[PDB]
């Protein structure tokens, strides 16, 4: 008993319309860049792109992108999203802007938005999303616990037709910014400060030497002399074999890890969502940086 949603372009529209909003975004995103003591908005983009997202359930198509359910309260105010309002009034001004663009359309491109102006991989993006009604916002409790082992990471992302490297891929992205205790009871970065997506995720599990510690909320979290942390769930990665083993793949090869995760983080943002055989292709947009903007 799955919903359809079938994706529909907004009228009229085409690249063009889509390279303008993306512009817009990263526009923003170089603008703002003291957000989050000079990190800017990228990761918080990420992170809202992934969680409004990674509400899916394959067995019912209920929750996902399509409908930009975020914009309710019941959504907003999940636990789970916790900081994410930030990401939300960051695409205030472009939704403003643009008012054409569908929620979930714009929740899922701030999101491929930050990845590519961060110098991380291309990640195709089609239009279609159209927003549905406030009684189709998924329950909160479906996005994931962050103190739980690997055989609950497995199965958990089962429910968004994820499998073991489509897992390890995404996690990576987990490099780009940092747990805020306020928000989820975990403190401090998985990586070197930077602004750029790399694979250092896989570098920093592997090579840093990992404290079993309880931070200020009284939550586990494994710590590294270098201020680096990681979550019981990540930290997972690397004490299950079989996700071991992809650690090690991605640490030594930043080209797959870009090809893998550009293929997971689309997947993902397209979960429950029909393409018409006629829709467009999907897009990759141009960076500010390859437009000379
Ligand atoms: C088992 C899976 C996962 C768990 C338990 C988890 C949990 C968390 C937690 C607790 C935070 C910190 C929240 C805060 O305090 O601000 C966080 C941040 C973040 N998450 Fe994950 N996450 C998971 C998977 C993913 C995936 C699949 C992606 C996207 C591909 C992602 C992207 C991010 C990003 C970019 C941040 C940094 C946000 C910021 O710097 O403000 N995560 N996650
Ligand atoms: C409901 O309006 C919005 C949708 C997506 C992003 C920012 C908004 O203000």
């Amino acid at each position: 008993t799955p919903l359809v949603h079938v994706a529909s372009v907004e009228k009229g529209r085409s690249y063009e319309d889509f390279q303008k909003v993306y512009n817009a975004i990263a526009l923003k995103l170089r603008e703002d860049d003291e957000y989050d003591n000079a990190i800017g908005y990228g990761p918080v983009l990420v992170r809202l792109a992934w969680h409004t997202s990674g509400t899916w359930d394959k067995h019912d198509n209920t929750g996902g992108s399509y409908g930009g359910t975020y914009r309710f309260k019941k959504e907003f105010n999940d636990p789970s999203n916790a900081g994410l309002q930030n990401g939300f009034k960051f695409l205030e001004p472009i939704h403003k802007e643009f008012p054409w663009i569908s929620s979930g359309d714009l929740f899922s491109l701030g999101g491929v938005t930050a990845v590519q102006e961060w110098q991380g991989p291309k990640i195709p993006w089609r239009c279609g999303r159209v927003d549905t009604p406030e009684d189709t916002t998924p329950d909160n409790g479906r996005l994931p616990d962050a103190d739980k082992d690997a055989d609950y990471v497995r199965t958990f992302f089962q429910r968004l037709n994820m499998n073991d490297r489509e897992v390890v891929a995404l996690m990576g992205a987990h490099a780009l910014g940092k747990t805020h205790l306020k928000n989820s009871g975990y403190e401090g970065p998985w990586g070197a400060a930077n602004n750029v997506f790399t694979n250092e995720f896989y570098l920093n599990l592997l090579n840093e030497d990992w404290k079993l510690e309880k931070n200020d909320a009284n939550n586990e979290q494994w710590d590294s002399k270098s201020g680096y942390m990681m979550l019981p769930t990540d930290y997972s990665l690397i004490q299950d074999p079989k996700y071991l083993s992809i650690v090690k793949e991605y640490a030594n090869d930043q080209d797959k890890f870009f090809k893998d995760f550009s293929k997971a983080f689309e997947k993902l943002l397209e979960n429950g969502i029909t393409f018409p055989k006629d829709a467009p292709s999907p897009f990759i947009f141009k960076t500010l940086e390859e437009q000379g903007l």
